[PDB]
């Protein structure tokens, strides 16, 4: 592909992400163990059934932008469930490719490998882009094939048809008073894995979202700790 292909798929990905991550009328999938966290799912024409995790986040929205967007290969270093993650190009606009293996689930998600071209940006509320002020932050994923990134024979080669990590910045009170940031974290997944019914896939869907917001609100509380945050 050219970039210019590539850069298409990005803003067409990164436009159907936001427009879906922020449709109305999604049904409760599972609740997690903190209170507000919640996976949902939605029929979406042209994706099939989408899963979408909601929950806060202790920390600015724009620390774990920056770290989605500028250390996605250091993620395996604090979320278990990201074996690999390396970058395979960057393209420009916060637009890149990278290759990524996943760790698997109650033995329905196998481990699986991902080809993503993803863009990193900032959104106003209508989801245009901005350079400042946004109203949120996003990283949208697709899969795509890239040459030299062929699918291997021990491993399912996985599909993100459409997926996108969203950021909402919040500033609260404590409960001493303190006014400190906050972030309302979204996670919008679909992907085609078979022949497993439905009702099988979201159950697994939903308790690899909850499992992975575990190691999100880990590494924030370490972040806390050591005072960059």
């Amino acid at each position: 592909m050219s970039i210019d292909e590539y850069k298409s798929q990005a803003n067409e990905s990164m436009a159907n992400a936001w427009r879906i991550i922020t449709l109305p009328n999604w049904t409760v999938e599972k609740r997690g163990t903190v209170r507000g966290d919640v996976v949902e799912s939605r029929k979406v024409e042209g994706f099939g059934k989408v899963y979408r995790f909601t929950g806060v986040v202790n920390c600015p929205a724009r620390f774990l932008y920056e770290e989605f967007k500028n250390n996605l290969t250091k993620l395996p270093e604090w979320n278990p469930t990201i074996l690999k993650c390396e970058i395979i190009k960057e393209i420009g606009d916060g637009v890149d490719l990278s290759y990524q293996v996943t760790a698997g689930g109650r033995g329905i998600i196998t481990p699986r490998d991902f080809v993503i071209l993803r863009r990193t940006a900032l959104l106003s509320r209508e989801g245009r882009v901005v350079d400042d002020n946004p109203h949120g932050y996003i990283s949208s994923g697709v899969s795509v094939q890239v040459p030299g990134y062929p699918p291997l024979k021990e491993m399912v080669r996985g599909h993100n048809k459409v997926g996108c990590w969203y950021l909402q910045p919040r500033t609260v009170q404590t409960p001493g008073g303190k006014i400190e940031d906050q972030a309302l974290f979204q996670w919008l997944m679909c992907c085609d894995l078979g022949k497993i019914p439905q009702f099988v896939l979201d159950v697994a869907f939903a308790t690899v979202m909850l499992d992975y917001i575990v190691h999100v609100r880990k590494f924030v509380a370490e972040a806390k700790a050591r005072a960059e945050i």
